[PDB]
């Protein structure tokens, strides 16, 4: 149930930039967000009916297209008081702190962000 951002730590939330997609806090003009719905057994991100999340391997990230399946579109569930969002390769996808975005295999802090909405 989502229409905002995915933050890991007080220091910022994943959230939207012009044609690109960044990670900040609300301060200047609205912060561009994101709308998370629905898809099989599982949840999707969009937020300009022509991008999904996606993600290539190692630590690089990307948006994609609409998709049935895992990668593209994801698995993602609240965590006590945080939440946690997973990929194929029982990846889960990270933000380490100013280390930037990648996906890890655990699951503790470094991969799990608080929910924030509108």
């Amino acid at each position: 149930m989502g229409n905002r951002a995915f933050k890991s730590h007080h220091g910022h939330f994943l959230s939207a930039e012009g044609e690109a997609v960044k990670t900040h806090h609300g301060h200047h003009d609205h912060h561009t967000h994101f709308h998370v719905e629905n898809h099989g057994g599982k949840v999707a991100l969009k937020t300009h009916c022509g991008k999904y999340l996606s993600i290539g391997d190692h630590k690089q990230v990307y948006l994609s297209h609409h998709l049935h399946g895992d990668h593209s579109l994801f698995h993602l569930e609240h965590h006590g008081g945080k939440v946690s969002i997973k990929g194929h390769h029982h990846h889960y996808i990270s933000a380490d702190h100013h280390g930037h975005v990648s996906t890890k295999e655990h699951h503790d802090h470094d991969t799990t962000f608080e929910e924030i909405i509108i």
